[PDB]
């Protein structure tokens, strides 16, 4: 419905939402050559004017918040480590570097993509993406990695978390779901979703956990997948653009679709698998957020950005009244 556009800054991406708190952030990592470090920004619910800049060293990227400790989690993309911030008060507890190899030829540190924190047992979860990708399993107590979960493919970037089942997902660029248990953090199984002999970039993942299903983004392909976590049979080929974040709402029982590239936001009933609305967020959507009561939905929207010729514009944030 009503949907409010606001400039916040240069290089934003994920969000995380406190209901304690009743605020959002934005993780920017400003001018990739002018500046060093970035900025994370507390945003009005309401109006998206900054309410506090917290100034940090090393660039944010990924974004979550663990809901029982008050405390936001931020992958450091170009760094290889991760950030904690406390939610109240804004200073930053700490950080860990999670790949300290220096960069050669032969030699590419992993790098940290989505996070997903357990309330339960205040543990962090890492996608280390590359050729050979890792899970992270962070001690949110003391900041300390607990272990390195292996194999887990080319770019796997998708993360997801089910706490109460004890189930950690990943998706990466080889095409295969993966579950890991995280009692002891080892894998249980891993699936090819797809046997069409096309490449298959599934991106993010976005659980329904009380009907113990998954939605899940493809780059390379115009469909968005919904898949039984159970088994990893497919239940829906939903028709929308190339996509990439994906956030399932079950206040509504809606999943909503960023594409960059088409510029637009979809928004996929979970009960007929169809693209009933699509939002207009012109030059290239990003990341999703919700509020805890699900009504209302943030996109951080990004300028056209090269590895040549930066935005001269800050990006936005679009606030949409579901």
């Amino acid at each position: 419905e009503e949907m409010l556009r606001k400039a916040v800054g240069k290089g934003a991406y994920e969000m995380a939402y406190s209901q304690q708190e009743n605020a959002l952030w934005l993780a920017t990592s400003q001018s990739r050559k002018l500046d060093k470090g970035g900025v994370v920004y507390r945003l009005d619910p309401v109006t998206l004017e900054v309410t506090q800049a917290i100034h940090n060293d090393l660039k944010p990227f990924g974004a979550t918040i663990n809901n029982t400790t008050q405390t936001l989690w931020f992958g450091n993309t170009v760094n290889s480590a991760v950030t904690a911030i406390d939610a109240k008060t804004g200073e930053v507890k700490g950080r860990l570097v999670l790949d300290d190899r220096k960069r050669t030829e032969e030699v590419r540190p992993l790098q940290p993509r989505e996070l997903v924190a357990d309330d339960a047992t205040n543990t962090v979860y890492i996608s280390g993406i590359g050729k050979e990708s890792v899970i992270w399993v962070v001690d949110g107590g003391n900041i300390k990695l607990k272990t390195a979960i292996q194999n887990t493919g080319k770019m796997s970037t998708g993360l997801a978390l089910d706490s109460e089942g004890k189930r950690l997902y990943t998706t990466n660029a080889d095409g295969e779901l993966i579950t890991i248990d995280t009692a002891d953090n080892k894998i249980l199984s891993r699936k090819k979703l797809l046997d069409d002999g096309k490449e298959h970039f599934f991106i993010n993942i976005s659980l329904d956990t009380a009907r113990q299903r998954a939605f899940i983004t493809d780059s390379k392909a115009a469909e968005v997948l919904v898949v039984d976590t159970r088994n990893g049979n497919i239940l829906a080929k939903v028709a929308a653009p190339e996509s990439l974040a994906v956030l399932f709402n079950p206040a509504r029982n809606e999943a909503y679709v960023t594409h960059r590239q088409a510029g637009k936001v979809s928004v996929i009933d979970a009960k007929s698998y169809k693209v009933v609305k699509t939002f207009d967020t012109p030059t290239h959507p990003n990341s999703l957020a919700l509020s805890a009561d699900g009504k209302t939905l943030y996109v951080s929207v990004k300028q056209k950005s090269t590895k040549q010729q930066e935005a001269t514009q800050p990006d936005d944030v679009i606030r949409i009244a579901l």
